[PDB]
């Protein structure tokens, strides 16, 4: 609607934001105007897109794809007008950065490594780059997914909350169950429920964390948490058990990850072109977690949620009992219930990702809408 | 000429298609309406774009490129304004295709797999995510070539075909020879011969299949060649030799394929990584195809068909003896003498690709064509 | 500024050029206008897109890549609205270039191959296409890299080399050392420096080029740049060592590269698949490398040039010492300083890029800036 639309842009235009003047790599760094903002101009492009208005903002441009190691930067990126364009490392990150940016007006990262950065250099570098009169346009910097957050999921997971449930408020007093669960496949990235439980906290949610033992986040991440639930009324509790995460759950989000000294080690052999030391670790791993494999999505753990009817989530591809692999994360049958529902989630992503881009690059997005809106340029003729 | 496109629209608007409500697998699920409304659409694309006048439909969206085992599908993808995006499966395909269609408007599916179906499930698969509010748009479903069928191929050699000869009532009576031919390399689709038998034979043509013993094509196409045939008033023959095939022939097709046996084997241990089964099975082939190198398109071949100078067919590249192998499928002089028209022939692909897309998307194409041709905006400035 | 664009438009205007009737290959079979036709255009494309003016000049068409063997030619075709598409054979050259030349308006070569014609064997086949009326135009042909001279590279030093020094008058009795430096990876074209010498010779500087015995560059550029010199009151002068070429430098220009016979030899075993044959080769090759380690552009070099003071240049990425590597071409401390020169050295590539492709295109380019120039079309909304 050009209602809702409408709408969407006097909240944005009330906002009190300064995401023009620096990176969205992490999500608590930003404030709660700033993540309002990406989400409800990520909702304005969805709403345009659905009603064949185009959302085109550059008539050229590039945006960089770069991954220290699918679809949606690149459907980000499409959507604004730019052409994806990917890069075929850490002591030459400032170099890197200039020589890919001289027509780029974005460039998204996925950083695998874990070593206890990159992103704040290329960050400085693109700064200098600009200021030094070398870079035309200061590209967005987009963080893909690091070691630390994964904020272009949790937002897109938040987004999709906010519009099955309604509204952010009614977020207040849900219960969310982070959960690790069963992969067949080791070294899956601490990212994610760091970057839901970091996020999460910051809506008055019952956020429940539960995994094996050894499977611990990052201590400072936790501590973010705690204390993000203290100052926005919710509560974070941390469980030995998917069971009592899952009890009387609004939400479950069940994903295998690695312990993070797992993925240092897996780091300094994959620098080290260590392919033995690797099948070694591997084959470990493999061992550590089929210990666990009952931390599975079934039906029968669906039971235990609230009214036996929890949403649940996943960023996909998810590992499916029997489909993908013989024992993974959830079971077909969860998964068939629910499939709808996790498509919706991802289909945030892409407007999410453009929503970031749009932020850095614009003082006032709400201003940039409004112009789309009025235009009304059909995307498809 | 505005004359040539405005006849082509008229033609166009005067059929009857229910291409707008499924997706074009295989040529003889299609009405003769259908086909047409196909190859009358490309010719008007390529007549716009012959005169500079844009043929730009989307303003932003995707077209994705999914690979089940070259420069058609992107060149159909840009030539409507689309951004190629490529996937790096079976018992998954279903969520895979909604995770990738979010934003496209396309995708193209290349399979290479015989075991005796997916694309049918990436179709319900799309009905299903924009049926339930997923995806906002049902994506348009391109054939790239599957076991059965290559209707993209098949469709741009019939364009051309109509092109050479003027018209397709000029088709009626004509010969084609479409034989086996020798090839370096062993595990070619039997998509091609496939196609051309199953399609040509729809519009009264002389179709002759010929290749060696054990190069049975499927059965099924076999005998909706022979009904084809029956109902176009035109005939279909199969014979032992390629000289039986190419005497009096008005067009020979003479390309290379592996018995569908074969395919089927090479498929098991592609599954099963069986790299020592592959160099096994390779070795095999190459001996099995070795005996049959006199299956070659030669000037003397060429003095036995229709006044010794019938249209030369193949889709490119071509295995060009003395030039990209030492004994292939034609000799240098002979693809010297019709390399032009080989040309041609593959010139037609992105037209009828961007049809096929046009055609899922717009129930009248022909009033699309005509509003594409009233702005006559410029390709190139 | 609009002024300054419009001063450019009137000294383009006024060059005579016949690049749109050839191919760019090398720098020294281009008149000086021509050679000044494309620097000019460069830079009023590098002004417009300064100041957000849009010179998209295609609404579709593609621009394809084709390696025989990274960001400039994808931004150069984005800048003027074309799509990359990369090519994933000197024997089916001519066939190849029909073949994916239906919907390119350009085609970017990089070739690394030494045998002592294959872009020349392109250029015949796509004015054959284009003639035959197989192609609905003819492709621009843009030299990336051969093994002769590196026109791309050379144009876009010389760019910067006259937007540093304030003109090309400017650059008459400038001292450029051109000289080898230490690289760990051996196999490094001798385009560079060739392409360097050849082009730099013509406009009247003093070209010094210095490298250790064994590493001379093709004899017919050597004497196509003494001849250049002669004629353009220039010199040209070769020397025996790093110092000597210093030596009160306006410009240094220190790069690795391999001799010639290295790249004979090195292409016969890569066509060969002789890969032991390589590991050998490579093995060989830097040991002899590694005794001219003192090739180093250090800080005490720098003091030699002119007041200490010579602009550094290198074409991104070099080789630093104790960051990309343990010994390199430079060290960590003299490219820090002369960071932001590489960087505005690198943003002229596609501009230059661009031109080459406007410059084949449109006989008189400067109707077509004065045309972008008015229509004031904004990149970014």
């Amino acid at each position: 609607m050009m209602k809702t639309v409408n709408e969407l842009i006097k909240d944005i235009n009330s906002l009190t934001s300064h995401l023009h003047e620096k990176d969205f790599l992490l999500t608590w760094e930003q404030t709660p105007d700033e993540l309002k903002q990406v989400l409800d101009v990520a909702a304005a492009l969805k709403a345009l897109r659905a009603e064949n208005i185009s959302t085109k903002v550059f008539n050229s441009g590039l945006g960089i794809s770069v991954f220290r190691d699918r679809f949606s930067y690149a459907s980000a990126l499409n959507l604004l007008g730019l052409a994806q364009q990917d890069l075929d490392h850490g002591e030459t990150v400032r170099e890197t950065a200039n020589m890919i940016s001289f027509c780029a007006d974005a460039i998204g990262i996925r950083d695998d490594m874990y070593l206890g950065a990159y992103m704040r250099e290329v960050g400085a570098a693109l700064d200098d780059g600009y200021k030094q009169g070398v870079l035309p346009q200061r590209p967005a910097l987009v963080n893909l997914q690091c070691d630390i957050d994964h904020p272009t999921q949790s937002m897109a997971d938040l987004a999709w909350l906010r519009e099955h449930f309604g509204s952010l408020e009614n977020l207040k007093g849900k219960k969310i169950a982070m959960t690790w669960a069963y992969s067949p496949s080791y070294g899956k990235p601490l990212s994610v429920p760091q970057g839901i439980i970091g996020l999460m906290t910051r809506f008055g949610m019952d956020v429940t964390l539960a995994h094996p033992e050894g499977y611990d986040l990052i201590p400072d991440v936790v501590e973010v948490a705690k204390n993000n639930a203290k100052a926005s009324g919710g509560s974070f509790r941390q469980v030995t058990s998917m069971e009592e995460a899952f009890k009387d759950a609004d939400i479950v989000y069940p994903k295998s990850w690695a312990p993070y000294k797992v993925m240092e080690e897996r780091t300094e052999l994959l620098r080290a072109n260590d392919h033995e030391g690797l099948k070694a670790l591997e084959k470990q791993c493999l061992a550590q977690n089929a210990q666990h494999k009952d931390w599975h999505c079934t039906e029968e753990m669906m039971e235990l949620t609230r009214d036996g009817e929890a949403l649940y989530m996943h960023c996909l591809p998810a590992d499916i009992s029997g489909v993908s692999c013989k024992e993974g994360e959830v079971t077909e049958g969860v998964f068939e219930k629910y499939r709808i529902a996790t498509y919706k989630e991802a289909s945030w992503k892409p407007y999410i990702i453009a929503a970031m881009i749009l932020s850095r690059k614009y003082a006032k997005p709400g201003a940039l809408l409004e112009q789309l809106l009025k235009e009304a340029q059909e995307r498809v003729k």
